[PDB]
Protein backbone atom coordinates (compact mmCIF):
# COMPACT_ATOMS: atom_id res chain seq x y z
CA UNK A 1 0.00 0.00 0.00
CA UNK A 2 0.97 3.95 0.19
CA UNK A 3 3.93 3.40 3.02
CA UNK A 4 3.72 4.54 6.31
CA UNK A 5 6.03 6.94 7.75
CA UNK A 6 8.00 3.81 8.87
CA UNK A 7 8.18 1.45 5.67
CA UNK A 8 9.13 4.49 3.92
CA UNK A 9 12.00 4.67 6.52
CA UNK A 10 13.15 0.76 5.72
CA UNK A 11 12.59 1.22 2.08
CA UNK A 12 15.00 4.38 1.54
CA UNK A 13 17.49 2.69 3.91
CA UNK A 14 16.94 -0.60 1.55
CA UNK A 15 17.83 1.79 -1.28
CA UNK A 16 20.88 3.02 0.28
CA UNK A 17 22.05 -1.21 0.72
CA UNK A 18 21.59 -2.07 -3.12
CA UNK A 19 23.75 1.01 -4.18
CA UNK A 20 26.28 -0.04 -1.42
CA UNK A 21 26.63 -3.60 -2.90
CA UNK A 22 26.04 -2.22 -6.73
CA UNK A 23 22.59 -5.36 -7.68
CA UNK A 24 21.37 -3.09 -10.15
CA UNK A 25 19.05 -5.27 -11.14
CA UNK A 26 17.10 -5.11 -7.67
CA UNK A 27 17.59 -0.86 -7.58
CA UNK A 28 15.64 -0.77 -10.76
CA UNK A 29 13.10 -3.24 -9.84
CA UNK A 30 12.30 -0.70 -6.59
CA UNK A 31 11.28 1.84 -9.14
CA UNK A 32 8.18 1.92 -10.77
CA UNK A 33 7.66 1.09 -14.46
CA UNK A 34 7.14 4.62 -15.43
CA UNK A 35 9.13 6.32 -12.61
CA UNK A 36 11.20 9.68 -13.13
CA UNK A 37 14.61 10.42 -11.97
CA UNK A 38 15.90 13.86 -11.72
CA UNK A 39 20.08 13.73 -10.56
CA UNK A 40 21.03 15.54 -10.27
CA UNK A 41 17.80 17.95 -9.44
CA UNK A 42 17.58 20.97 -12.25
CA UNK A 43 18.22 18.60 -15.60
CA UNK A 44 15.66 16.79 -17.08
CA UNK A 45 14.43 13.68 -15.70
CA UNK A 46 14.79 10.63 -16.84
CA UNK A 47 11.71 8.00 -17.20
CA UNK A 48 10.82 4.74 -17.48
CA UNK A 49 13.23 1.32 -16.11
CA UNK A 50 14.37 1.17 -19.49
CA UNK A 51 15.95 4.46 -18.87
CA UNK A 52 17.18 4.24 -15.05
CA UNK A 53 18.52 0.72 -15.60
CA UNK A 54 20.70 2.64 -17.97
CA UNK A 55 21.52 5.32 -16.08
CA UNK A 56 22.20 3.01 -13.25
CA UNK A 57 24.48 0.86 -14.97
CA UNK A 58 26.37 3.62 -15.70
CA UNK A 59 27.53 4.93 -12.32
CA UNK A 60 28.18 1.85 -10.43
CA UNK A 61 32.75 0.66 -7.86
CA UNK A 62 31.28 2.64 -4.94
CA UNK A 63 30.05 2.68 -1.63
CA UNK A 64 27.08 4.73 -0.19
CA UNK A 65 26.03 5.13 3.15
CA UNK A 66 23.03 7.35 4.95
CA UNK A 67 25.24 9.84 7.03
CA UNK A 68 21.65 10.88 9.13
CA UNK A 69 18.29 9.02 9.40
CA UNK A 70 15.40 8.82 6.90
CA UNK A 71 13.36 11.81 7.44
CA UNK A 72 9.69 10.36 6.47
CA UNK A 73 6.25 12.19 6.10
CA UNK A 74 2.58 10.42 6.29
CA UNK A 75 2.03 11.10 2.55
CA UNK A 76 4.16 8.82 1.06
CA UNK A 77 7.47 10.83 0.61
CA UNK A 78 10.92 10.36 2.68
CA UNK A 79 14.26 12.33 2.24
CA UNK A 80 17.29 11.36 3.20
CA UNK A 81 21.11 12.54 3.27
CA UNK A 82 23.50 9.72 2.21
CA UNK A 83 27.76 10.06 0.96
CA UNK A 84 28.58 8.39 -2.45
CA UNK A 85 32.75 7.46 -2.33
CA UNK A 86 34.02 6.70 -5.46
CA UNK A 87 37.39 6.96 -7.13
CA UNK A 88 37.21 9.23 -9.65
CA UNK A 89 39.80 8.72 -12.88
CA UNK A 90 42.65 7.11 -10.44
CA UNK A 91 41.23 10.08 -7.70
CA UNK A 92 39.13 9.19 -4.95
CA UNK A 93 36.24 11.79 -4.17
CA UNK A 94 33.24 11.79 -2.29
CA UNK A 95 29.90 13.14 -2.90
CA UNK A 96 27.54 13.77 -0.19
CA UNK A 97 24.05 13.94 -1.63
CA UNK A 98 20.25 14.30 -0.38
CA UNK A 99 17.40 12.40 -2.28
CA UNK A 100 14.04 13.13 -1.96
CA UNK A 101 11.80 10.36 -3.10
CA UNK A 102 8.16 9.49 -3.33
CA UNK A 103 6.77 6.09 -3.21
CA UNK A 104 3.33 4.96 -4.97
CA UNK A 105 0.22 2.44 -3.52
CA UNK A 106 2.38 -0.13 -4.00
CA UNK A 107 5.61 1.02 -2.53
CA UNK A 108 7.46 1.54 -5.71
CA UNK A 109 9.47 5.05 -5.85
CA UNK A 110 7.25 7.06 -8.33
CA UNK A 111 9.87 9.99 -8.59
CA UNK A 112 13.53 10.64 -7.17
CA UNK A 113 15.13 14.18 -7.02
CA UNK A 114 19.09 14.54 -5.82
CA UNK A 115 20.01 17.71 -4.58
CA UNK A 116 23.91 17.99 -5.04
CA UNK A 117 26.36 20.18 -7.16
CA UNK A 118 30.24 20.72 -7.09
CA UNK A 119 29.57 22.61 -3.82
CA UNK A 120 29.36 19.10 -2.64
CA UNK A 121 32.17 17.39 -4.21
CA UNK A 122 35.20 16.61 -1.96
CA UNK A 123 37.74 15.31 -4.11
CA UNK B 1 20.27 37.66 -8.00
CA UNK B 2 18.96 33.63 -8.18
CA UNK B 3 21.51 32.23 -5.22
CA UNK B 4 24.43 30.46 -6.49
CA UNK B 5 25.26 27.13 -5.54
CA UNK B 6 27.25 28.72 -2.95
CA UNK B 7 24.94 31.50 -1.84
CA UNK B 8 22.08 28.96 -0.95
CA UNK B 9 24.13 27.09 1.39
CA UNK B 10 25.25 30.01 3.16
CA UNK B 11 21.64 31.44 3.20
CA UNK B 12 20.34 27.90 4.80
CA UNK B 13 23.00 27.98 7.05
CA UNK B 14 22.06 31.36 8.20
CA UNK B 15 18.69 30.18 8.59
CA UNK B 16 19.74 27.57 11.09
CA UNK B 17 21.71 30.34 12.54
CA UNK B 18 18.28 32.19 13.05
CA UNK B 19 16.20 29.42 14.69
CA UNK B 20 18.54 28.35 16.66
CA UNK B 21 18.74 32.18 18.42
CA UNK B 22 14.99 32.34 17.93
CA UNK B 23 14.94 35.82 15.81
CA UNK B 24 11.80 35.75 14.76
CA UNK B 25 11.74 38.97 12.99
CA UNK B 26 15.01 38.21 11.17
CA UNK B 27 13.87 34.38 10.31
CA UNK B 28 10.43 36.00 8.87
CA UNK B 29 12.27 38.14 6.82
CA UNK B 30 14.56 35.90 4.92
CA UNK B 31 10.99 34.75 3.01
CA UNK B 32 9.09 36.42 0.24
CA UNK B 33 6.29 38.48 1.55
CA UNK B 34 4.20 35.65 -0.29
CA UNK B 35 6.03 32.38 0.41
CA UNK B 36 4.51 29.41 1.74
CA UNK B 37 5.77 26.90 4.36
CA UNK B 38 4.75 22.98 4.53
CA UNK B 39 5.53 21.69 7.96
CA UNK B 40 5.37 19.17 8.01
CA UNK B 41 5.21 18.42 4.60
CA UNK B 42 1.75 16.66 3.81
CA UNK B 43 -0.40 19.57 5.69
CA UNK B 44 -1.98 22.23 4.11
CA UNK B 45 0.79 25.11 3.81
CA UNK B 46 1.27 28.65 4.93
CA UNK B 47 1.04 31.40 3.16
CA UNK B 48 2.23 35.03 3.96
CA UNK B 49 4.53 36.57 6.47
CA UNK B 50 2.03 37.36 8.53
CA UNK B 51 1.02 33.87 8.68
CA UNK B 52 4.38 32.31 9.19
CA UNK B 53 5.73 34.81 11.46
CA UNK B 54 3.22 33.48 14.02
CA UNK B 55 4.21 30.21 13.02
CA UNK B 56 7.22 30.93 13.75
CA UNK B 57 6.26 32.55 17.40
CA UNK B 58 4.28 29.74 18.18
CA UNK B 59 7.65 27.18 18.00
CA UNK B 60 10.39 29.30 19.73
CA UNK B 61 13.51 27.75 23.83
CA UNK B 62 15.10 25.51 20.94
CA UNK B 63 18.57 25.18 19.65
CA UNK B 64 18.71 23.81 16.01
CA UNK B 65 21.87 22.39 14.57
CA UNK B 66 23.08 21.37 11.24
CA UNK B 67 23.81 17.28 11.25
CA UNK B 68 25.18 17.12 7.25
CA UNK B 69 25.96 19.51 4.65
CA UNK B 70 23.60 21.42 2.77
CA UNK B 71 22.95 19.65 -0.25
CA UNK B 72 22.35 22.64 -3.18
CA UNK B 73 21.63 22.87 -6.21
CA UNK B 74 22.35 25.36 -9.25
CA UNK B 75 18.32 26.68 -10.00
CA UNK B 76 17.52 27.75 -6.46
CA UNK B 77 16.84 24.85 -4.70
CA UNK B 78 18.54 23.27 -1.63
CA UNK B 79 18.05 20.60 1.06
CA UNK B 80 19.41 20.06 4.52
CA UNK B 81 19.58 17.67 8.03
CA UNK B 82 19.01 19.35 11.46
CA UNK B 83 18.20 18.59 14.73
CA UNK B 84 15.56 20.05 17.16
CA UNK B 85 15.99 19.84 20.49
CA UNK B 86 13.46 21.13 22.28
CA UNK B 87 11.54 19.94 25.98
CA UNK B 88 8.40 18.95 25.53
CA UNK B 89 5.94 19.17 28.71
CA UNK B 90 8.77 19.17 31.17
CA UNK B 91 10.49 16.49 28.74
CA UNK B 92 13.16 17.15 26.85
CA UNK B 93 13.14 15.61 23.17
CA UNK B 94 14.64 15.84 19.74
CA UNK B 95 13.16 16.48 16.91
CA UNK B 96 15.37 15.46 13.42
CA UNK B 97 14.10 17.25 10.35
CA UNK B 98 15.18 17.69 6.74
CA UNK B 99 14.27 21.32 4.85
CA UNK B 100 13.89 21.38 1.63
CA UNK B 101 13.78 25.24 0.46
CA UNK B 102 13.93 27.09 -2.56
CA UNK B 103 14.87 30.80 -3.52
CA UNK B 104 13.74 33.94 -5.52
CA UNK B 105 15.34 35.81 -8.07
CA UNK B 106 16.37 37.97 -4.52
CA UNK B 107 17.76 35.27 -2.57
CA UNK B 108 14.34 35.17 -0.12
CA UNK B 109 12.80 31.71 0.11
CA UNK B 110 9.93 31.30 -2.00
CA UNK B 111 8.82 28.06 -0.38
CA UNK B 112 9.66 25.99 2.51
CA UNK B 113 9.04 21.94 2.92
CA UNK B 114 10.05 20.15 5.79
CA UNK B 115 10.44 16.16 6.48
CA UNK B 116 9.48 14.60 9.36
CA UNK B 117 6.85 12.62 11.25
CA UNK B 118 6.85 10.90 14.67
CA UNK B 119 9.38 8.41 13.39
CA UNK B 120 11.47 11.20 13.30
CA UNK B 121 11.18 11.98 17.23
CA UNK B 122 13.48 10.85 20.23
CA UNK B 123 11.50 11.85 23.34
Amino acid sequence: NLPTAQEVQGLMARYIELVDVGDIEAIVQMYADDATVEDPFGQPPIHGREQIAAFYRQGLKVRACLTGPVAASHNGCGAMPFRVEMVWNGQPCALDVIDVMRFDEHGRIQTMQAYWSEVNLSV
